[PDB]
């Protein structure tokens, strides 16, 4: 019913509040969902992420299918520069959600 957009590719740099949003799921089944977006930190000024992306892949490592955990790993040992391939699926993120 409610079509998922192609994915696409965003570049942020990690700063004094780190990359500026949460990350729900990696547990049964969900994917990994973008949840939070922090005011003015670097995901919210690429004018790209939302709520209900879902995160496919940071800096080329695939996480279709990841734990939570290891999501939350893959974005912390991804450097000052963070590329993210994400897709917004909202029917899918608030089936969950």
């Amino acid at each position: 019913e409610d079509i998922p957009r192609e994915p696409r590719r965003i570049v942020i740099h990690r700063g004094s509040t780190g990359l500026g949003f949460n990350i729900v799921g990696g547990e049964n089944g969900e994917g990994i969902f973008i949840s939070f977006i922090l005011a003015g930190g670097p995901a919210d000024l690429s004018g790209e992420l939302r709520k209900g992306d879902q995160i496919l892949s940071v800096n080329g490592v695939d996480l279709r299918n990841a734990s939570h955990e290891q999501a939350a790993i893959a974005l912390k040992n991804a450097g000052q520069t963070v590329t993210i391939i994400a897709q917004y699926k909202p029917e899918e993120y608030s089936r969950f959600e």
